[PDB]
Parts: structure tokens; sequence; C-alpha cells
């Protein structure tokens, strides 16, 4: 008790920041019906798949982060922080009615009725069987959602007034209703000579149907709060996107948990390292953010990006549900299709966290502090830090126990 | 009561951003005695000033944001934002010791003895007379503050083994003591050719003294929370730090409140814009980030920049209270100054609040959202938005009314 | 990072460091080898079952996270059965009280967080002349240690002064490699604290 | 400077640590302690070259 | 178990556990290979198994 | 309408024997075995157990 023994000073380092970002978005989007069709898709390495396209039920891409921030917006949040994860994501649908002509007519057609109680539904079979969307589809419901601009922000050389013009190259549908179209499709695959093949999904044991026409206004809402919403993270003392290693693995090492058994889910089967021979197959190192490029940021998805914890066992989390919404289709006399356009409005929220490892490390350059010493997160990419990491398919691909599809685009 | 008169769907933008910074060091400067000296300084435009400066009386620069974070969180804080207010400051000082030669040797002279039992003390007589510090002698700080890299963080083409050495050109004093010379510098303004002059400030009536022996520990802490902890604010469209104006101005203007009488404190007293002749008087218009060069951002002061909020009254609050610290001389028999080093430790902590107008602005670029429409931050500049604005005295100026000294760096 | 107190009152005890190791493992034989000269005799047969194993060829190869694979300077270590007659007498001379290598059958085999350093010292009081003022510190350290010893005679009677084996109920494992006989994987003298808060160590071996 | 509580030999004479390294089929440490204790922090009171 | 619920089939084959989940088994990759078989002297190897 | 897919199966089985063995006594032996690989192992058989 104070013998001239006690403690004079007591220094400590400053915290590390903690950002929490909140974005969200609405959309006007329309959609139609559309039979269902099928064909079977043969592919490289004698792949070879039975697929089947419901063009009456499509998907809203909410595991796609550009659906909540805009590509501005992005790419601030993308170079700001240590880390960024994933909090939770909302998703809202909303019916404005779904609508059809009293009369078809070939030429001067008027979709003016909007009491025919067409069924319409949200479907789940994504949890039962092989689903993925189109790239170019999904891609699309983006473009149309960020719109491109139309401003001129940099003046003509003759910054003259225009005449009006309804003909938007692309304006966003936030401003204004929008047509997109991303039919949901189921495989089938026929890895074997001779497969073991199931009934068509029956869509009827996975939908809850609401009468078209008094279902006016809310009606579905998806939450999701991901296990592992690392959208990115930097661990390493690479301090360019540029520069390789200099130096070689020397023989200092100590054994570390690891948590990665070098095993794959590769389509329908199960593989382990060594056999994936076509492509390399990915390994958790270090994490790093200057291995992505500036295109592939933009197609963040929410629900995993390649990144973990480094306590955690290295792998994908099973992927958060599609949110199918779509027709129950009804037929004319002539068992022909009956056409109906469906107007929905969507909400959508997110928040976010971004992390700043500033209490073992002060910078003096822009450069952002990496997670380090400590602890240090990690991600599936290559020996070669240069190597584009094991990359998200863009067709959002449900592979079995529910896991997202991913790319090894590095050939071997 | 639901009698299909009630809204369906509501919508409500998003949140604007509102991130929370907080940083802090530590360092270790040592100080020395110092006689008081007396000198008449001239200047440009007929100047006339006495000047008195306390060698033994020195100031730690805690206006400076440099202190508090280092120029790599500086530059990234400084982009990040809409706005950036500091919400509080803080510093501490500790003592271990006052120490001093037991015997003066011209060669082989040691400090050892600390039980000399020195008078240290707290001095604040900077609220009742002018007072300022030399700009190097704050730089100098600053610099000891930061300290230069000397790591290769870039490898040499011959990246081979090098001696061990001692002779670090400018460690951090995060890493061990540095000596800094501050003097506070009192000014008597000579204004007239014939001038009311004071007796010189009685420093004893404006300290608090501790036995430099017995005070071994936390001696002082001052905090501050600015009223206008404003850095940087933007509310303008330019969208380039090089673009000027293309338009001029039209017949469309409404009138605003402004809260600016174009009044200023000209050194000793007080001046209507029309009378400021030498210099171009600012004037409070609308905020921008793109007017500060990055080395004015390095030279950032906590407690006001220059910019203010629309519904405040646009002028600068009292400048916060300078940290002055330093000896109380003793004489030797022959009445010369007894030397005395001091070893003080620091501890620094600021706490910040950062803003992303991102509710009424939803961007496609990287460029940061301005705070437009709704409101409008402002600052002292000029019509030309792209001239430096008035900016802030490195002296760290006390002008009657305890206000900050600025400079208007645009010569008319 | 320091808890400052003055040199001049504080006569006696200052500091005082304890430290509880989860894996105080210093050494563990669970092998039949009863020679340090003798190499196997037998190769690997059919005979195989599948056990946890959890080591999965991670490690951190100073600043960075590497796989078996990619250490082609010198050879990964593998968790495998346990010895005593691995390490020598020099070795064993050099043993860390935190980590040795050696690990438990059921755990994840890995290296620990090593053990805080204990590191203490004076804060540069500097002349005049910035010059630095020398002083001389005198120190007085008290160490205490407390350590469990097993020896596995419930299934194992010898009739030698061998030292008799865990190795039927259960194994004990050791980063070390197929050829018994190599140097198994050491701790660096240098007392390395990598990232992660684990102990440097080297891996002797040549590739 | 550092104090190499890490190192066995620090609790243990080479005799001790010899006998108990070939006495069981495994050894553990459970604790180790160490405690310092200063005895003042002196200096001269005038540098002498001799 | 008969996993009838994710497979609705239409031979005699038998519905295997596919999608929501995956047993696994000791084999190699050429899945006609023989898998790990038990040994029939019931053999009893350290850790007991 | 709230659609949801069949059930998977859950079967029980339950089955039983008994037996009427004899056996006998035996001397305990040894000897060692060598196999391929160069194996080599030391037996003992308890012909009464």
């Amino acid at each position: 008790a104070n013998d001239g023994r006690q403690d004079i000073f007591s220094g400590a380092p400053q915290p590390n920041q903690h950002h929490t970002l909140v974005y969200g978005k609405s959309y006007h989007f329309t959609i139609t019906n559309g039979l269902p069709e099928f064909r079977h898709l043969a592919t490289t390495n004698s792949g070879y798949y039975a697929q089947q396209r419901f063009k009456h039920i499509h998907g809203i891409p909410w595991e796609r982060l550009l659906m909540y921030v805009s590509e501005g917006e992005l790419l601030r949040m993308f170079r700001d922080y240590t880390s960024l994860k994933v909090e939770e994501v909302v998703c809202e649908v909303y019916s404005l009615g779904v609508r059809l002509p009293f009369v078809t007519s070939a030429t001067t057609s008027s979709v003016a009725n909007a009491n025919a109680q067409y069924p319409i539904g949200c479907f789940h079979f994504d949890e039962a069987y092989e689903t993925n969307y189109g790239i170019n589809n999904v891609a699309d419901i983006i473009n149309k959602a960020l719109g491109t601009e139309w401003k001129n922000a940099t003046r003509p050389t003759a910054a003259v007034t225009t005449a009006w013009s309804e003909q938007f190259p692309n304006i966003s549908a936030s401003s204004t209703s929008r047509d997109i179209n991303n039919p949901v499709i189921v495989d089938y695959s026929l890895p074997y000579f001779e497969n073991n093949v199931p009934k068509d999904v029956g869509i009827y044991d996975y939908v809850d149907i609401k009468n078209g026409t008094t279902a006016y206004g809310k009606c579905w809402e998806k939450r999701f709060k991901p296990t592992n919403g690392l959208l990115y993270a930097e661990s390493t003392l690479k301090g360019n996107v540029v520069t390789p290693l200099a130096a070689q693995p020397t023989n200092i090492m100590t054994p570390i948990p690891g948590l990665e058994n070098g095993y794959f889910m590769s389509n329908d089967q199960i593989r382990e390292r060594r056999d994936l021979t076509t492509s390399v197959p990915p390994v958790a190192l270090t994490a790093t953010k200057l291995n992505q490029s500036a295109s592939n940021n933009l197609n963040a998805f929410v629900d995993y990006m390649g990144y973990n914890y480094f306590g955690e066992q290295k792998c994908a989390p099973q992927s958060m549900p599609k949110f199918m919404i779509g027709f129950v289709n009804i037929r004319n006399e002539d068992n022909s299709l009956l056409n109906a356009k469906w107007d929905i409005l969507i909400k959508t929220r997110i928040r976010l966290t971004g992390l700043q490892s500033t209490r073992e490390w002060v910078a003096r350059t822009d450069r952002i502090p990496p997670q380090y010493f400590t602890s240090q997160y990690t991600q599936f990419r290559y020996p070669n830090i240069n190597e584009t990491p094991l990359l998200r398919s863009l067709g959002t691909f449900k592979l079995p126990t529910k896991r997202p599809g991913m790319d090894s685009r590095i050939a071997a």
C-alpha cells in the first residue's frame, strides 16, 4: 500500500477501430409467366447434366452485395478497412398486383385486368435439389438495379441544352419499373455412364401460394445473419498489389491448428486435394485484399467470399437460402399458357462491421493496417499470393450439403 | 381502420453513416532550464512588437492533431468522411524526475543528482497575455513525435545485412527519450507610435508549483471537448481538385441567415472587412475538402480549422488553453542559472466522429458524398474555391478575446 | 507496453510471473523402439485403421501460413507416435517449459501460444549532452517449478531397466519424421514469438 | 532485458534434469513461477574514467 | 433409413442420401476399387481401434 | 396453399438367435510370426480362452 513499490506509470496501446455501416435500396421490378423447359448440358471434362428451367419462378439475387450497396459505396467500404463483415441482410417483397389483358390483341394489347386471381408463391425447393441462376440473368438484374449514369458530371465542350427524352440507356429500377428475367434452373447431375436419377422436383411440395389479386402489399421478407459474412481481410505484410515474395520458405516453422483437411465438394461428390487434377485446389493461407480485382469486388457475395477466421474450421458455410418467387401457371382452354405480368417492389437493407487493426500497428502511410501478429485471417488462395483466389461461382450454385459453388480459375 | 384506404408501401432512404474513431500515443520527452530573454520584433506592414521568451517554460502542442494520430492514420481519416469532428482530446503528463550534476564538469558531466527539489509547475498566463510558440520549435516536437522511418519497407537491390547502429536519423519519442525545446513567447503589441504598455507578465500569478524531487508520476492532465472540432467538411458539388466553376452567378438567390458580419480580430484591434487592405479577408462560403493541400492537413488543429455549422455564428471559438509546463529557475551563488534536465512521459488520447452523408446521396463513384441539400457546412475561404482557405497560424497565436490566430495567405 | 516503478524506492519484491502450461510435455515415450541406435526393420503393411490425427499440415512459416507441400527448403514435421530416444543429451539441456513438440493423442496437434516473455528494464535517462546516463541494476530472482512424472506400468510389466512406453491404451505424439532417428522438430533457441503468439521452431532436416 | 524463464535449466540444475529425463514415460510441467526482487538502481556521483 | 423426402424414385434403385447431406466411407477416388476392409482376424490395434 | 415433401422412411429391425456350443481346455503356446514387408511378431495363444 504505497510503500514506494507501486507502479508510477502504466501504458496501453490505442484501440482497434470498429465501424458499423448501414445501407439500403428499394427497387421496382416486373416479372412474367413462363412454361417449364428442359435440356441436357455437356461441359469440359466430360461433364453431363440434365437441366430443368422454370421460366415462371424467378430468383432475387439477394446474395449479391450490389443489391444493397451502390458501386460507389462498395468501392469505398472495400478500401477503408482491415476486414469487413456482413452482419445481416434483409429483403422485403411487395406485390402491386398480377395483371393481364381482358382480350389478347396481337397489336394493341393492354394488361388492364387485375382481377384474374393469378396464383403467386414463394418457392423453396432449393433446399432439396441442385439449383442455380443464369450468369447474364443475374448480371442483368444488377445492372438494372444500379442503372448507368446519364448526367454529364463532366461538362461537354459545348454544354448546350438538349431535348427531353424517355430513352434512358439504362435507368435504375430505383426510379422506375424495370423488367427482369431470372428463371431458376434445377440440375440433375449425370457423372456416371449409368446414373441413379430422381423424379423431377415436385415444386408444389415447396411452395406457399397467395392470391395474386388480393395479395396487395407486403408479401415476403427474408433475413439472414451470415455466420461468415467476411467480404475480405488483410493479414499479410504485402504492401503492394504487384510485388511478389522475395524470400523463400526457411526452416523456421511452428505447427498451428490449420483446420483445413483438403476436402472439397466437387460437384456431386466429395474429392480430396490430390484428385482435383483439372484445376489447382486452393489452400487456406493468410488472407489478403490485394488478391481480388476491382471487378471481383463488384461481384461480392454476402454469405461467403472465401475468407475465414483463424480459429474456425476453414470451409464454406451453407449458402443462404435462395429467394425464389413466381407464378403458378394457369393455362387456357387450348392448354397454352395464360400470360401475366407481375409488378413487385423490393426493399433491401444491410448492416456491416468494419475493422481497422490499429492497436498493434501504427501506420505512417495510407496503407491499411493488417491483422498480422495477435491473429491472422485466412483465405482460400494459392502459395503464389498473386494468383487469383478461389472465386465464387456467379451462377449462384447450391452444391450437395447446401454449400455455395466456387471456381478454381487456376488451370492445372 | 383498413377500409382499403391505408398505405400499402411506405419508403424511406438509407441512413447517413456515423463512425467514431479513437486514437492515442505515448511519448518520452526531456526539457531543460533557460533564462528569460527579450527582443523587439519588426514585421511587414510596419508591425512592431515587444517580445519576451521564457526559455524555462515549454508548451506541449496538444493543439496539433499529429500529437494523437500518426501521418498514416491522418491521411486515411482525412479521405474517408464527408466531415470529421474532434469530440475530445486528453493529454497526461508524467514526471520521471528533475536531475542535475553533483559537480559541474566541462567535459565528463553527469546528471546524477535527482534530489535537488527543483520547483516545477503548470503555467497558464496564456489566458491573460498574448502568447505563441516558435514555428520550428513546434514542428520539431512533432517530427520527433512521429519520427522518420528507417526500415527498408522496399528492399534494396542488394538486400544484405547491415551493422547495428544507435544513430537513428530520427527515432520516434514513442520508442525513446527525446529532447524538445518550445519556449513560450509573450507578445506586447506596439501598433501606435506611443503605446500603452503593461508590466511584464507576473508568471508567479499564473503557476501551480510542485516539488521536482517528490513529484514522481502523474502530474497534470488536460481535457478539451471542442465546441467546433470541425477538421473538414464537404458540401460542394466540385468533383475534382483542379476544376474551377464554369457557371457565373445568376439572378436566382434566396436570403439565408449567414451569421457572418465581416469582423475580424486583426492582431490587437477589431477590423471590418473593408479595412483589411493588405490581405484579402475570407468569407463564410459553402465548405470543401478540395481546398486544403496534403501538407495543410498534416498541420491540422484540433480546436478550429475554419469550418462551421450552417446554423451557428460563423467565427472562431476561443482556442483551447495552451498546455505550458516548466521550471521555476534556481540560481547559483554567482546568480548564474542552475541547469536541470526534466524527463516527462506524455499520453495522448483523441475521439473523433466521422460522417458520410449517404442518406440523400447514393454515389456511384469513390468520390465522397457531400452534405449538399438538407444543409450545408461552411468555411472561411474565397469566392474562388481554389484559393487557399483562411489558414491556421502555425505559431499557435492567442489573440485578444482568446481566439486562434489565422493567416490570409492571399495577397491583395 | 510498460509499468514503471521508481528505481530508488522500489526496494524488494517487484514482479512475479506464473505460468500453468497447457502442454507442458517435456517428453513422452510411446514406441516399441528399445534402443537409441536401432532403425525399423519392418516396412508399412496393408494393416491400417483411421485415427483422428488432428494435424492438418499447416505451419506458421515466419510471417505467413504455409501448407506442408510448400515448405520446400526444409522437410516439414509430421505428428507421429512420440519417443524420447529422438532427443540428444544436449537437446534435453535446452528444454523449454511451454512446448517441446509433444502432444496428447486427443488434442489438436500443434504448438500452443508461447508463455509471455519476462522482460524487465530501464527507462533511459539522458545527460545534458543527450548522452546516456549509465546505471547498474541489482536484482534477485527466485524460480519455482512443479512437474508430473508418469510411468505406464499398468499395462506393461518390464523385466529390464528400459522405461515402459505408453503404448496400447493410448499414445503420445510428437512432431518428427517417418524416420524415427531423424532429429525431431526442434525449438528455436532464440525464443521466437511468431504471429499468433506461437514459439518459433526449427526443422533442422535439410530437404 | 529478458529473463529466460522459458528455459527449464532456470529451475533445475543439469544434474536434476538428467535424472528426471530418464526416470519417466512422460514428464509434464504443471507450473512455473519467477519472482524478481530489486536491490536498487545505482550509478556514480561523478563519472571517473579510472 | 430410406431418403425418400428429397428423392422420389421411379425405379427399384434405392434413393441416395445425396443433397441435404452425405455419408462418407473410406474408399478410393476410383469408386469401383474395394473399400478399406475390416480385418477378419478381429485385430485390436493400439488406442483400441 | 402450403406444400411440404413426404418424410424419409425410418424402420427399426429386431433380430436374435440362440446357440449351444461346447469348448475345451488348452495349454498356452507361443511362436514368432514373420510376414511380408519384414513384419515380425511374438505371438502367444491361449488355447483355454
